[PDB]
């Protein structure tokens, strides 16, 4: 574009569209950690009950 | 409009806006799911602290 | 610009861009937590196996 303010808009766009594809993708990736430790402290608490006298 | 290039422009933004929304409500969910974690990893810890 | 359409795009792009940086450092963070609470899960795993 001859227009300055519309290349900006459009850069901003695109740069935006990335930035939040790749947010989601770490939130995900976290998710899947903190799944992960709730599991691990399940482990822990049954560990403790199953104990032996 | 029967600009094209405006309308492109138009979508373009429209995407990029719902897309941040989207992320931005998975960020502050996982946030909250972390430190849920966070407290249940604490807790298993005190149970083992807390026994005679 | 004396086009009020241009404006209302470079506004709305600009908000777009400023709510996905917000989301990335709140996905950074909940990483680190994640990270944290997944660490000591295991330290209490292992505690239980020196018993
Ligand atoms: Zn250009
Ligand atoms: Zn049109
Ligand atoms: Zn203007």
């Amino acid at each position: 574009s001859s227009n300055a303010k519309i290349d900006q808009l459009s850069s901003d766009a695109q740069t935006a569209n990335a930035k939040a594809d790749q947010a989601s993708n770490d939130a995900n990736a976290a998710r899947s950690d903190a799944q992960a430790a709730k599991d691990d402290a399940a482990r822990a608490n049954q560990r403790l009950d199953n104990m032996a006298t």
